[PDB]
RNA sequence: GCAGAUCUGAGCCUGGGAGCUCUCUGC
């Protein structure tokens, strides 16, 4: 899937390491992405099979923008993160 | 209904994974 996106509060990360427990994955994504700004939630959706996908919802769009740029392709648990803006913002105002 | 659960529950769809349904648990 290669959808048209535009900046919003939420980034979509895939190519994550599927061997990492979901609770540890959430804590590690929080620790590394909180440098860019306040995080409202981190979602790791349950899929029929493990697929290495997560969403990080930032309080400010600028935080998402800087995280997307800075962390694109960066190793996380020995795999390069692939990052996009979310197709549809997951923030709940 | 809401929230969770599978490399540690399942059937599909897909066949270059942001898909669907079920089952189970709590409320």
């Amino acid at each position: 899937a290669v959808p048209e996106t535009r900046p919003n509060h939420t980034i979509y990360i895939n190519n994550l390491n599927s061997k990492i427990k979901k609770d540890e994955l959430k804590k590690s994504l929080h620790a590394i992405f909180s440098r860019f700004g306040q995080i409202l939630d981190i979602l790791v959706p349950r899929t029929r099979t493990p697929r290495g996908q997560a969403f990080v919802i930032f309080k400010e769009v600028s935080s998402a923008t800087n995280a997307l740029r800075s962390m694109q392709g960066f190793p996380f648990y020995d795999k390069p993160m692939a990052i996009q803006y979310a197709k549809t913002d997951k923030r709940i105002p």
